[PDB]
């Protein structure tokens, strides 16, 4: 009911062609080796993917392997950063806090929250993927957060990105260092976002 709820993640920015065996043997390994699941085994039941709209939905064993699961939120497979979030119809249960105990070091968020130091990138080529553009950006260090945004029709990128830091002070060196880079056919803005943000 409720409790099925709690036990199910929606997926997005799957990437094409996967198999819900792939996924589902990605996800057991890596919560594995990753120390996140509670108990011996597969933490994963089921696996829904959407073709369609590049989503699939994850069910659990165990509602805090649900929980452990979501500082996942960000994980690079085959290129993509997976977007891990809660059903629209999640309820908590009660005694249960919603978010996770656990930071898997080298995930990048995708949650790119408002604020004085986050960047927008305009004019990346829409052939480059999430990690890519990623490595891009970390010439200037550790990411804090990231989403690259993608075309829901193409399955591909709108050509621009958000991204925050783990370091403040660095924010001014990546505009310095990247607003106006050429790459191949296109030159790169990189702004505050506030400054073009509808
Ligand atoms: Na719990
Ligand atoms: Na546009």
């Amino acid at each position: 009911q409720m409790t099925r709820q709690a036990r199910r993640l929606y997926v997005g920015n799957i990437p094409f062609g996967i198999t819900e065996e792939a996924m589902m043997d990605f996800f057991n390994a890596q919560m594995r080796l990753g120390g996140l699941t509670q108990a011996p085994g597969n933490p994963v039941l089921a696996v829904q993917i959407n073709q369609d709209k590049n989503f699939a939905f994850l069910e659990f064993r165990s509602v805090d392997e649900t929980t452990q699961a979501m500082a996942f939120d960000g994980i690079i497979f085959q290129g993509q950063s997976l977007k891990i979030r809660r059903p629209h119809d999640y309820q908590p249960l009660p005694g249960m806090s919603e978010n996770p105990s656990v930071y898997v070091p080298g995930v990048v968020s995708t949650v790119v929250p408002d604020s004085a130091h986050k960047l927008f990138i305009g004019g990346l080529p829409n052939y480059l993927n999430d990690d890519q553009v990623k490595e891009l950006l970390t010439s200037f260090g550790p990411l804090k957060a990231f989403n690259l945004v993608k075309d829901s029709a193409t399955g591909l990128s709108k050509g621009y990105a958000f991204c925050e830091y783990v370091d403040i002070n660095v924010t001014d060196q990546a505009i310095a260092g990247l607003n106006g880079m050429q790459l191949g056919d296109k030159k790169l803005l990189v702004q505050r976002a506030s400054v073009g943000a509808k």
